[PDB]
């Protein structure tokens, strides 16, 4: 079922769902979650659209491979662009932790825990933006759209 501007709680993954009204300047999303103990994936999608290969406007991927670090990137015509990466880790071992993404108008705002951790500037308009896609192996507790 499509959310609105209740939050879902338990949220099973993989989940792919439209953003109540679409994406809009001042809109926010919160994650309430748990990075599990053994969590190898983890992933949150901006996504142009529902269908598998689908433009992402904004890929936020923490990643554990080597050195621990989070990946930023966008994919479009079927191209992934130069990756952004921001070089520590804000999720850690076991711990719950609070996943916000606050769309202004330059930049996707990223703040873990309260935080500020990354500000990730626009590529595509974010007005092309319809879903939100959420996996991996972890734990999440809630996610909530904030209208805007
Ligand atoms: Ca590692």
């Amino acid at each position: 079922p499509a959310p609105g501007y209740q939050p879902t709680y338990n949220p099973t993954l993989p989940y792919y769902q439209p953003i109540p009204g679409g994406l809009n300047v001042g809109m926010s999303v919160y994650i309430q979650g748990v990075a599990s103990e053994h969590m190898k994936r983890f992933f949150v999608n901006f996504v142009v659209g529902q269908d598998p290969g689908s433009d992402v406007a904004f890929h936020f991927n923490p990643r554990f491979d080597g050195w621990d670090k989070v990946v930023f990137n966008t994919l479009q015509g079927g191209k992934w662009g130069s990756e952004e990466r921001k070089r520590s880790m804000p999720f850690k071992k076991g711990a719950a932790f609070e996943l916000v993404f606050i769309v202004l108008a330059e930049h996707y705002k990223v703040v873990v825990n309260g935080n500020p951790f990354y500000e990730y500037g626009h590529r595509l308009p974010l007005q092309m933006v319809t879903h939100l896609q959420v996996d991996g192996d972890l734990q999440l507790q809630s996610i909530n759209f904030i209208g805007g």
